């Protein structure tokens, strides 16, 4: 197919539904009930049939309404170029990361995109957020999932950043774009700068980009704390 | 066209809306960046101009609300049924924030508005009421889809304002009662403040119908409750 991206993940569908199933009956049972089938189906339409070029925030408002990627009070944990480090802190901690809600769950590790004029999804190629546009139903997906996420924090956050990058905090990313000038007002964030095993610091608290991040905090009323100079093993030890 | 059994659009409406964006964005809550307010007011507009005024969806709001979410700092929240001046007199002694002191619940405070299919200006003649008309109208629809996001945005400790004085403090089917109460998350923990007259006595309290009624709705949703009654509108205010 025509896009530079890969494929949609193939049997989707089946994937986000069993997935669904999963996380509402085993991970995180409580609470208030949720249809999957719904989720699913409302997950569908979001993209299916559609521009693949053209997504726009507004198509998710639904599908996000009917499980929104909220963590309880002091068990949320922002990331950025620390993927792997993350959800090991996380799943040892017993904290949640966007990816540990029911929606992030759901859409983790996957890729998907339709077609106008199909009500199947394009399993050949999607579009790439570089080479072909911004818009898609991936993209937008995790930006308006991260919104979300940002606006419901509360109490206590907390986010592991890369220690081993020039500037740990990257006003390009998702973190630095959509996350962090989106947190509730009024919440706290500890940042940790963590390094690889490994290596001398390349970023630290005192760096020209957390000075940056400490801007945008300031303006949300938000307090505070970084810690740095800590390798991998070092954190998960603290 | 004058069919409708409600009171047609306010008048001023496109300029009230813009008056009033300028006046919260810059004069009472100005926020970390700015919200430009030309596309705060277009968007409100293209959500129901031109359209059958009973045919609204959640949906139509959506570009509206992704512009300024009715979103606020935990402990922050104030719910209220039956007792809007006081709760709002309440929650401005107090520092607090209704749904009416977030950016669009200001905007809407107190105004109609509805569209025709075909006309790209407001009905001024007439717009459909909730109860003779139909359910499915913007100005309902508008008010359902800001307080549900409110109610779930709420954390920490919350509370709302109850008149009773009314035989049932707690209405299962007022906006307070199916969309918001349920629409709390876990572990928020609701105060509710049952406020009579002062006024001879009360009517209800934390022990009847009504409440077994909201208790049991946040039962269940895992959020915590304090109701504090027996008091008047000096005593709590
Ligand atoms: N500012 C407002 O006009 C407003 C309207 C509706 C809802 N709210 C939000 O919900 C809560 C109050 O709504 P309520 O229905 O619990 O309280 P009532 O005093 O019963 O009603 C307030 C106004 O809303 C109207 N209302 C109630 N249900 C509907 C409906 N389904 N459609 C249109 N209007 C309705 C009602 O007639 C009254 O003028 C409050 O916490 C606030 F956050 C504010
Ligand atoms: C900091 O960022 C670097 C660059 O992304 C990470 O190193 C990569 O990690 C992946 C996943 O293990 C490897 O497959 C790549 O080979 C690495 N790329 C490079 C350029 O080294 C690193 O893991 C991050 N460090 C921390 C502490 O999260
Ligand atoms: C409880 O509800 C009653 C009834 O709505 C409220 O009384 C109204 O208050 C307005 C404003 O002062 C008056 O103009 C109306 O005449 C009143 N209506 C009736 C039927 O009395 C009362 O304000 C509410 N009490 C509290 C504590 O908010």
């Amino acid at each position: 197919n025509r896009w530079h991206g890969a494929g949609s993940t193939a049997d989707f569908q089946k994937i986000i539904q069993e997935r669904c199933d999963t996380y509402t009956q085993t991970i995180r049972p409580g609470s208030r009930s949720r249809n999957c089938q719904a989720i699913r189906q409302a997950f569908m339409s979001a993209f299916i049939s559609k521009d693949p070029c053209k997504a726009t925030k507004e198509d998710y408002n639904s599908l996000i309404n009917l499980a929104p990627p909220t963590v309880p009070c002091g068990q949320q944990v922002f990331w950025s170029k620390t993927k792997e480090l993350a959800h090991e802190y996380a799943k040892r901690r017993r904290l949640m990361t966007l990816e540990d809600t029911l929606l992030g769950y759901l859409a983790d590790g996957l890729r998907w995109c339709g077609e106008p004029g199909s009500s199947d999804l394009n399993i050949w190629s999607c579009p790439d957020w570089r080479k072909d546009c911004r818009t898609n139903y991936l993209s937008v997906f995790w930006e308006v999932l991260s919104e979300r996420f940002a606006e419901s924090a509360c109490n206590t956050v907390r986010v592991v950043l890369n220690g081993s990058l020039e500037n740990a905090f990257d006003s390009m990313s998702i973190f630095g774009r959509v996350q962090a000038p989106n947190l509730r007002p009024q919440v706290e964030l500890e940042a940790w700068l963590v390094h690889d095993t490994g290596k001398p610091p390349s970023d630290s608290c005192s760096g020209s980009s957390i000075r940056k991040l400490k801007s945008i905090l300031d303006g949300r009323n938000v307090k505070f704390r970084c810690m740095d100079n800590l390798s991998r093993d070092q954190f998960l030890q603290r």
